[PDB]
DNA sequence: AGATAAAC
DNA sequence: GTTTATCT
C-alpha cells in the first residue's frame, strides 16, 4: 500500500516518517523538517536508495 | 504524527 | 551549525 508514494521533494520511495501534505504531496518526513530549517527548499543530496540510521537513541 | 536529542 | 532518524 505504502509502496509506490515517491516523496515530491526527493523522490525517495523509503522514509522514516511519511507526511502528507495538505496540497496532495506525500514528502519524507527529512523534506519537510528541512524545510522548516530555513522555511526553504530542501537538497536531497543526503539521501539514498535505502533509509539512513546511526546509533538510534538509547533506549533509556 | 509529531517531537526530541543525538550525531555528522 | 545543521540535519535526520528513532523514540514516544
Amino acid at each position: 500500500k505504502r509502496a509506490g508514494t515517491v516523496c515530491s521533494n526527493c523522490q525517495t520511495s523509503t522514509t522514516t516518517l511519511w507526511r502528507r501534505s495538505p496540497m496532495g504531496d506525500p514528502v519524507c518526513n527529512a523534506c519537510g523538517l528541512y524545510y522548516k530549517l530555513h522555511q526553504v527548499n530542501r537538497p536531497l543530496t543526503m539521501r539514498k536508495d535505502g533509509i539512513q540510521t546511526r546509533n538510534r537513541k538509547v533506549s533509556s
